[PDB]
């Protein structure tokens, strides 16, 4: 099987049970709330909630943020199948995951993303699905930049004839002419600074407004 599309939780090898705690909180969120928009994915999704941009752009939309740092596609898939889509009927689900899929080919990662969209199409058939492209990373040109680009190309091709699945490239051009990414946009060449989130969230918020 494609390991990217075989649903599995993150095994606790540290001992504090943080991953399961987050999942359980999100499950409780879905049990208690009636969101119109559900965001799910990795640290890029999660930290969007920690910015002041969230309360100004996305809170008004009645949204839940189920991002978990370190998640790969198969982890998001497991979470969606194991409680996080229960007791809700969102209009839109936003998916952003795949940059952490180390050891998976771009094709496998694409397969994991397609599996996520399919599951959402089954459990929440009324919802439109928005998939964000994987952002570049690393200070200089490197294999992960090519990988994420290739995933974006493949995912975009997969979603193009899917008329309630929407591929969104939120990258305003973080990779400059000299091939570098500024630490002002990504403080560690992966996570987005407040300045980095600005054009990304603006792009997303715009799309969400059109669909909604
Ligand atoms: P995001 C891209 O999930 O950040 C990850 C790699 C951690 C630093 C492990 C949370």
């Amino acid at each position: 099987e494609n390991p990217a599309s075989k649903p599995t939780p993150v095994q606790d090898v540290q001992g504090d049970g943080r991953w399961m705690s987050l999942h359980h909180r999100f499950v409780a969120d879905s049990k208690d709330k009636e969101p119109e928009v559900v965001f799910i994915g990795d640290s890029l999704v999660q930290l969007m909630h920690q910015s002041e941009i969230w309360r100004e752009l996305f809170s008004p939309l009645h949204a839940l943020n189920f991002g978990i740092g370190g998640d790969s596609t198969q982890h998001v898939l497991w979470r969606l199948e194991n409680g996080e889509l229960e007791h809700i009927r969102p209009k839109i689900v936003v998916v952003w995951v795949g940059t952490n899929n180390h050891g998976h080919t771009a094709e496998q990662v694409t397969g994991g993303i397609k599996a996520i969209v399919q599951l959402v199409n089954e459990r929440q058939p009324q919802a439109r699905v928005v998939v964000l492209g994987l952002l570049p990373r690393g200070q200089h040109p490197n294999p992960l930049r090519e990988k994420n680009r290739r995933v974006n190309e493949l995912v975009r091709a997969a979603l193009a004839g899917h008329p309630r699945a929407h591929f969104l490239d939120a990258d305003p051009g973080f990779v400059h002419s000299d091939g570098t990414i500024s630490h002002h946009d990504m403080y560690d060449y992966l996570h987005l600074s407040r300045l980095g989130y600005t054009p990304v969230c603006r792009a997303l918020h715009s799309l969400l407004l059109r669909l909604l």
